[PDB]
C-alpha cells in the first residue's frame, strides 16, 4: 500500500558511513561502466546505487570521450548497494541523459529524458513498462532532478527544467500518481532559476534544494505539499554559501534573491532543513568541485545571520568531489526518518587531464544521534595506473 | 490462464525509445556474445531481448567466420532488457540456428531449429522441456520467423517454410496449444512467397508481415484467425515499398502480385496495418541495410495509392540497420496494446570488412499518442577499435 | 513429495539435440572453469550441467597439469544448462575429485569423495548439509558413477568401487534415504569388475550399465530393486561390442563372461535396456576415445547374437569424445520418460600435446518417437588459438 | 522465530572436509577480490563466506600495499560458500576494516568498525538497515572479533577490545537484541588481554577462545550466559600451547595466568571445549604461521597437564596457514551440533616478498563421529606464476 510521510527527522548529532563502491579503484581492472550523476534509492525491501551509464566500460577504448553528457549510449542503471556498476550485474531502468526515481510504496517509478537539445522528451515508467510521455515545452535540453524524487499516498512530484541555463527559463512540477500526471504547475516564489533539486519528504511536507545556474550562490528551495499539490520556492537565507563556485562566505545573506559574484555555474547539492536540527553539505573548495563537509547551521532558511555551531569533514580538500544530494529510507524500522546523503566522487576529465574519460565513484552516508569521530572518505583510485 | 487478445491497438502518433543494449560498444571489452538475428519478447512479469548466439565472444578468436548463418555452436539465449548479451547473464532457450518464442500467459513455448540443410529438424519446448519435434518436409533449410509469436487462449500459431530461396517453396503454418500440435495447414492466398515472419495480435485476430525473398519489392501479409485456425494471405498495396533492396516507390503498387525489380533478396521487416492508423517500417537505402525509418501511410494494406502522411527517422542512412519485426507487452496495464519494435544493428562483416567478425545490437522503440521529437539511435561502436 | 518411478521408457526413433555448452570455444576469451567427467540431472523445476572443476581457467596459467585427475583443488560444480561452466555463475556442491548427485523428488543428495589414495572418504551431502560420512573400505581409491544416481519413494542407491582397477576390487551398493544409510550390500551376480556406473530407472526398477576395468570389452550390467533393496549383476549378450578400447565386433558375444582381448581400459559409457526399444551408446574408433554413435539394437541384454537394425551418429569420428551416461528428467509431463544421454568432449592432453591442459564441453541429447534427421555436434575449439 | 541453543556438541571423532574456494588460484585469471580475514557464517537456509575486501582485484595494480589492515577501501563482503570472492557475485554487508556477524533466527547482524585510529566507531546493521552507532571508547583502534558471533532467543553478545594490543586494554562484552543494545559489561575473570574471539554455543551457552596479544602463549577463554547476560575468562589449563608465535610445550600450564616467553604477539585461533570431547586448533610452527593441526586434548580448559591422545593435520607445515575460527550450521538438522572450523590460507606480504599483495583463500571443515582418514588442504596457487 501507498508510502505516507508519517514520521519526522531522527536527530543528527552526526553521520556515519552508509555505502561506498570503491568503482574506480576496481574498475582499473575489472568490467565496471563509466558512469556519472550517481544517487541512491530505496524500495521496501532493498536499497540501491543508481547513475546514468556512458555505454562503456571505463578501460574500454569507447570511454575517450565521457566527459560529454548527453548521447545515445547513456542510461539509467542501478546496482546493489557498495558493489561497482558493473556490466554482468546492472540493471537497466530506462534510456536517457536525465533522471530520476522513486518507490510509491507499492511500485517504482523511473523517469528518463533522451533526445536532441531541442526536440527532447520524458518518458515515465511505472512498474518496469512505459507509462506516459512528455516533449520539450521550452525546446532546450529539458531536464531533471538526477536524484529520488518523493512520493507520499501515491503521489510523487518531480521538478523539470526546459529552457536556458544562463538565464530564465520554465520550470514545473509535475505531479504523478500510478506514473500518470494528475496535474502540474509552473514554478512560484522567489526562486530566479531551478536545476537538480535534491528532496526529501518528512510529516507530509517535501522539500528540495535545488541548483540556481546563473546567479545565485545561496541555494534555493522548493517546499512541496503532496496533499494540496502546491508549493513555493525561496532561498536559503544563511551566509554560509553552499554553491560551486562561490565567492566567500558574508556575514549576512539573502531569503529572496541570489547571492551575486559567480555567474552561470553551479553544482548538485542538498541540505536538511529542521529547525535547529540543520544540516547542510558543501564543496570546501569556492573554486572547485573540492572537498566535502557538513555544517550544523541552526535555522539556516530562516535566519539571515546563521554560522555553523558544528561540522564534519567527509572528503578532504586535497580530494575531488562532484554532485551530492538526499535520500532516505522510508521504509526503515523506527520512530523517525534517518536523514542520508551521497557524494559522486568525480575523476578524469576536466580536472585530470592525462586519462580521456570522465567516471566517478559513491559514498554515502546517514545520521546518527550519537556524536562519532570522523574519517574522510576519497575515491581511493590511483590516476596513474591508467596510464 | 491463457492470454486472450481483447483489445486493440493504441493510437501511434509517435514513437518513444524503449530499450538498447550497446553490446558491440560494451563488447569491445567486455564478455558479450556475437549474436544476430535478435527479437524482443514479453512474459507476464518482464520484457527480455532474445538471439541467436554464434557461440563466441566478439573479442573472441572464435569469432573469426561468424558471417556464417547456420552451424552447431548457434543458440537461442535471452537475456535482461538493454543489457548486452553476455556470456555470464545470457539464458540458453533451444540450440539451433533458426527460433521463434512466445509466452502464452500460462508459460513459455520455444522453437529451435538445428541440422544440416537437407535433414533438418525443430524441437518445441514447452515450460523448458522439450515436447515436440518435426522434421524437414522439403528438405531445404526448414527455418521460422526469428522473432516471437503470438497466442490467444493457449493457442500459438507458427509459419515455417521449407524449400528454395530463390523460387517455389513449402510454407506451412502450424498451431500448437500446450507445445503440441493441434493442426497444420498449407500455406494460402495470393502470397508468392515466404520468409521470416513478423506479428502481432489485436481483437483475436494475427498479423503477421512476412519477407518475398525471390519477387517483391512489396511486403506479402497473412492473417491468421486463432479460433477457427484458418488464414489467409495478400500484399501490401501501397507502392510505399518496404524490403530491401528494392527498386523507387511508384505511383500505384501490387495487393496480390508481387512487385517486380529486384530477385532473390531482402530483409526481415514487419509493419501495423490498422486503419488510417498504419505504420511501415524500412530501411532508407534502396540498396543496402542502412537507415531505418517509420511511414504512417493510411489504409496501406488496401489502398494501392497510398503514400506516407507522417514519418520518424529512427537510424540515420549513414547508419548501419539490418533485420526488424514487432513485438508488444500483451500483460501492460491500459485500455490498448502500445505497439514496439526492434532493428538489429548488424556490425562487422560483411559491408565492414578490416573485422573477420559480424555482430549486432539492438534498439527498441514503443509507439505514444503524444507527438515526440524524435532522436536517432545508431549501434556506436568504433570500428577502429577492434583492430 | 518422493519421487516414485511409475512410468516406462517412451519409443526411441532417433534422438534430438537437448543441450550444447560450447564451453571451450567461449573459454578461449571468457571465465570458464578447466572441468572434467560432467554429466546432467534434473531438479523437480530445472535441468543443469554438472562437472568436477580443476580449481582453474583454461587460460589460467594453473591449468598446466590438469591432466591429473585426483587434488585439492577439484570440485563437484553445476551450472545452468547449456551455459558454460563459469567462475561466476557456477555453484559449488561438495569438495571431491569424484562424485554423484540425484535429488529424490523433495530435495538433492550429493555425493564427494576426497583424500589420499590410500586415506579417502566420502562425505553424502542433502539439501546443502553434510550428513553422512564413510571411509575407504579397501584403501585403494574409493570411487563412485561420475554421473547422477536414481532414488524412488525416498530410497537412492550408489555403487561404489574400492580397489585395484586392473584386478578384483570391493564393490558396494549403498541404499540411501534422507542422506542415511539404509543399508548396503556387497556386488553380486557374474560381473567381474565394476567401475562408473551409469544409471536410468523405469517402472519401479533401476538398470546401471558400467564399466570392467580390467577385461571386459562387452559391459556389466547392475540391475536395481530399489523396493526390496537387492541387486544382481550380468553382462550386456550382444557382440556389438561398447567399451573403448575394444577389438572388432564378433558374431556371438558373452552374457556371464569378460569378452576378452583388452585389458585394464575402458571409458564410462551407458545403454538403455528395453526389450527391442534398446540403444547403446559407444565410441566409434576401437583404438581411441574418437567419434561417438548411438545403435539400436533389440534385446541386446539377452540376445548374445543380436546386431544393429538403426543407428545416429553423433559425433564423427574425427573428432574427440569421451565419457558418456544416462539421465531423465523424472519430473516431465507425459505418460513415458524420454531416455536422455550426454557425451562429454575432451579437448587438450593426451591427445592433444601442444597445450598444457584438458578440459571438456559437453553436448546432450533426448529421444524422439520421431524419425528426425541428424547432425554432428563436435566440441567446436579451435586448438591453435590457444597457443 | 528467535534460535535457541538447545542441543550440544556432536561426537567429534574426526574432521571432513566442508568448503574451499580456491580463490587466489582462480585468481591469477578471473576478477576475485584481494580479501582477508575470512569466516564462515549460517542463515537457516544457507552458509556463506566472508571476509574483509581491500576494494581491489588481486591482479589490479591497487593490490599493491593491501599487506595494510586499516583503510577506506576495506569492506565486509559475503559470498556463496566454496566460491571465490569476486568482483560480480559479492554482497557487500557494511563498510568497515573489522567485523562480525551472526543471524539470530529471525534476520542477521552484522557489525562494522570504520575510522581513524583515534576516532573509530561501529555501525550495527540489522536486517540490512544501520541501527546503533558507538564511538571508540579508549580511543585506540576499536576492534571486535573477524569472525560470527552467536545468539541465543534474540540475545546476540559481541566482545570488543579498545585500546593497546601490547598493554592493559578495555574489553567489553556487548548483548545485542534486535540490533539495540541491552546491556553491556567490562571484562571480568582471571585473562590479562583479548583480542579476535571466536566463539560458539551450545545448551544455551556460549565459549569464546580469544587471543591475548601481549603475554599468553597460552589462550583465554570467555565464557557467556546468553540468559543471565553476565560473563567470566580464565585460561586453558593444558600445557599444549596455542597461539603464535609461542614457546615449546612444557608438561604443566597455567589455568588463570598467560605462559610467558613471547611478548606482543599471536594470532586468530579457536577451541571446542567439551570435556574429553576437547579440540584444539594450532599452527604446526611455533615461529610461524605455518601448517594447521587439530589435537584432543581431553579436558585442556580445566586440566592442566592434559596432552594429546588424537589428531588430525589440516595443512602441512610447508604450507602456509593464518587466522582460524569457529561456526556451527545451527539450523542443521540432527540431535546435536556438529563442530565446523575455518583456516585462513595466507599468500604474499610479508612472507612471500616477490609480490606486492596479501591475500588468503579459506578451507573450511566440520567434525564426524567417523574416523575418516586425512589429507592435507593447501591454498594451491603458484606464486610465480603471478610474476
Ligand atoms: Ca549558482
Ligand atoms: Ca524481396
Ligand atoms: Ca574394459
Ligand atoms: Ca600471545
Amino acid at each position: 500500500d501507498f508510502n505516507n510521510l508519517t514520521k519526522g527527522l531522527c536527530t543528527i548529532n552526526s553521520w556515519h558511513i552508509y555505502g561506498k563502491d570503491n568503482a574506480v579503484r576496481i574498475g582499473e581492472d575489472s568490467d565496471v561502466l563509466v558512469t556519472r550523476e550517481p544517487y541512491v534509492s530505496c524500495d521496501p525491501d532493498e536499497c540501491r546505487f543508481y547513475a546514468l551509464s556512458q555505454g562503456t566500460t571505463i578501460r574500454g577504448k569507447h570511454s575517450n570521450g565521457t566527459i560529454h553528457d548527453r548521447s545515445q549510449y547513456r542510461a539509467l542503471i542501478s546496482w546493489p548497494l557498495s558493489s561497482p556498476p558493473t556490466v554482468y550485474n546492472s540493471r537497466v531502468e530506462c534510456i536517457g541523459w536525465s533522471s530520476t526515481s522513486c518507490h510509491d510504496g507499492k511500485t517504482r517509478m523511473s523517469i528518463c529524458i533522451s533526445g536532441p537539445n531541442n526536440n527532447a522528451s520524458a518518458v515515465i515508467w511505472y512498474n518496469r513498462r512505459p507509462v506516459t510521455e512528455i516533449n520539450t515545452w521550452a525546446r532546450n535540453i529539458l531536464r531533471t532532478q538526477e536524484s529520488e524524487c518523493v512520493c507520499h499516498n501515491g503521489v510523487c512530484p518531480v521538478v523539470f527544467t526546459d529552457g536556458s541555463a544562463t538565464g530564465p527559463a520554465e520550470t514545473r512540477i509535475y505531479y504523478f500518481k500510478e506514473g500518470k500526471i494528475l496535474k502540474w504547475e509552473p514554478l512560484a516564489g522567489t526562486a530566479k532559476h531551478i536545476e537538480e533539486c535534491s528532496c526529501y519528504g518528512e510529516r507530509a511536507e517535501i522539500t528540495c534544494t535545488c541548483r540556481d545556474n546563473w546567479q545565485g550562490s545561496n541555494r534555493p528551495v522548493i517546499r512541496i505539499d503532496p496533499v494540496a499539490m502546491t508549493h513555493t520556492s525561496q532561498y536559503i537565507c544563511s551566509p554560509v554559501l553552499t554553491d560551486n563556485p562561490r565567492p566567500n562566505d558574508p556575514t549576512v545573506g539573502k531569503c529572496n534573491d541570489p547571492y551575486p559574484g559567480n555567474n552561470n555555474n553551479g553544482v548538485k547539492g542538498f541540505s536538511y532543513l529542521d529547525g535547529v536540527n540543520t544540516w547542510l553539505g558543501r564543496t570546501i573548495s569556492i573554486a572547485s568541485r573540492s572537498g566535502y563537509e557538513m555544517l550544523k547551521v541552526p535555522n539556516a532558511l530562516t535566519d539571515d545571520k546563521s554560522k555553523p555551531t558544528q561540522g564534519q569533514t567527509i572528503v578532504l580538500n586535497t580530494d575531488w568531489s562532484g554532485y551530492s544530494g538526499s535520500f532516505m529510507d522510508y521504509w526503515a524500522e523506527g520512530e523517525c526518518y534517518r536523514a542520508c546523503f551521497y557524494v559522486e566522487l568525480i575523476r578524469g576529465r576536466p580536472k585530470e587531464d592525462k586519462v580521456w574519460w570522465t567516471s566517478n565513484s559513491i559514498v554515502s552516508m546517514c545520521s546518527s544521534t550519537e556524536f562519532l569521530g570522523q574519517w574522510d572518505w576519497p575515491d581511493g583510485a590511483k590516476i596513474e595506473y591508467f596510464l
